[PDB]
């Protein structure tokens, strides 16, 4: 062994009562109430959404949703790229309990048929550039009742549009801030279905969203609560890395700018022009930025962190991209989509190069013998085995692929090698 366990600390503040739905729910309104503040940016189109806009349609969404028939017994897929409207019927669906897939948009038409097979979704929202693909799998998937379109005001192509349905089961004088979310079991209830790394169905609980809501507005192991703070992610919403940034963002009333088509340029100039203080990428991009030399043209000075995750950072590139941007280090964390989030991570400003952060609050961590399984102690390499509240509860319909994966008494074997040092950061070594 136990001082070759490394446990994480204390969350600042404790971690709240309620479904992910009612801390969301509670959050946005407040911030839907002071009119102006910003919850996404799209730098592409340079349009501006609301918390208080944000905030009605989702809870709208929820409501035609309930109305509609959906429950706990439910799934929804959301089937789009990066946009303004992605989360609208997320948040919908984390009000009520229905638990939401979020099925990768550039999936060709069989691997959305695997991945929605495994779902079985009574609803789809998607995108006007995904419908064909859905109504293909529809064709083999009957199941999917209910086909909505997400980025249309009017009907499309025969199809209701978010609004339209919204309007066809909302009772008469429905009131946004009236409106309650409700109340069920976050152990028990599934917040999200995430495809793993042939892809296999990831149940999370409402619980697992709720920790992750503590360590985002946590100071150390999250961003500080400061108003007019603004965050740059070109990391994909239908996997956990963005999925669950950007809600702990949200949570956090911060200005989500968003892109989905990566440019240099426009990456570089909406750092500058939207003021933005963190940037959060998927790690090619770092290989990219190792190599680009535009970076000082910019101002970039209310830049505070380039946060990384979901890959491999070598030491290497992560120094060639914080000299580039003149920042101290890189901030790095680790996690798995049956880990829901990072489960790992650095400290703000206890960055050190090559580690992937610290055990986070509520967890465990250790590293253990390949052949053995007992607990290895400071810098020995072994697997990467942790515990804790944000753990999956199983894959859909495949409770060997689980019990092969978390032992009876609970811990999750990462298949990663680590080692962790003298100040317990973590190293993730690079089988190849
Ligand atoms: O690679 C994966 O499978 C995915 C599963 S989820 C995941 C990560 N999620 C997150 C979530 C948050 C972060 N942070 C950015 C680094 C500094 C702040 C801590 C959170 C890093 C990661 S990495 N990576």
């Amino acid at each position: 062994d136990a001082k070759n366990i490394k446990k994480g600390p204390a969350p600042f503040y404790p971690l709240e009562d309620g479904t992910a739905g009612e801390q969301l729910h509670k959050a946005m309104k407040r911030y839907a109430l002071v009119p102006g503040t910003i919850a996404f940016t799209d730098a592409h189109i340079e349009v501006n959404i609301t918390y208080a806009e944000y905030f009605e349609m989702s809870v709208r969404l929820a409501e035609a949703m309930k109305r509609y028939g959906l429950n706990t017994n439910h799934r929804i897929v959301v089937c789009s790229e990066n946009s303004l409207q992605f989360f609208m019927p997320v948040l919908g669906a984390l009000f009520i309990g229905v638990a939401v897939a979020p099925a990768n948009d550039i999936y060709n038409e069989r691997e959305l048929l695997n991945s929605m097979n495994i779902s079985q979704p009574t609803v789809v929202f998607v995108s006007k550039k995904g419908l064909q693909k859905i109504l293909n799998v529809q064709k083999k998937l009957p199941i999917i009742q209910k086909i909505i379109i997400m980025d249309s005001k009017t009907d499309y192509q025969g199809f209701q549009s978010m609004y339209t349905f919204v309007t066809s089961h909302l009772p008469p004088g429905f009131n946004e801030y009236d409106f309650v979310p409700e109340s069920f079991d976050r152990d028990k209830t599934i917040a999200l279905i995430m495809n793993s790394s042939l892809p296999k169905g990831v149940a999370l609980p409402h619980r697992t969203a709720c920790v992750r809501f503590s360590h985002a507005r946590d100071p150390i192991f999250g961003n500080q609560i400061i108003p007019d703070t603004a965050i740059l992610s070109v990391v994909p919403f239908h996997h956990g890395f963005g999925m669950f940034t950007t809600l702990g963002y949200l949570i956090c009333g911060f200005r989500v700018v968003l892109m989905y088509r990566f440019e240099e340029e426009l990456f570089l100039r909406s750092l500058q022009d939207y003021k933005i203080q963190s940037a959060l990428l998927v790690p090619t991009l770092f290989s990219f930025f190792a190599k680009s030399t535009l970076i000082d043209k910019y101002d970039l000075s209310n830049l505070h962190e380039i946060a990384s995750g979901g890959a491999p950072l070598s030491k290497e590139v992560g120094e060639a991209v914080a000299k580039r941007f003149h920042l101290p280090g890189i901030r790095q964390g680790y996690g798995l989509t049956e880990t829901t989030s990072a489960i790992l991570i650095t400290p703000e400003g206890d960055d050190k190069p090559g580690a992937v952060g610290k055990v986070v609050p509520f967890f465990e961590a250790k590293v253990v013998d390949l052949d053995t399984g007992k607990t290895l102690g400071v810098n020995q390499r072994g697997e990467l085995c942790v515990r804790g509240p944000m753990i999956m509860s199983g894959y859909v319909n495949n409770p060997e692929a689980t019990n092969a994966l978390i032992d009876k008494d609970g811990w999750l074997h990462s298949g990663d090698i680590a080692y962790w040092d003298e100040d317990e950061h973590f190293f993730i070594v690079d089988r190849l």
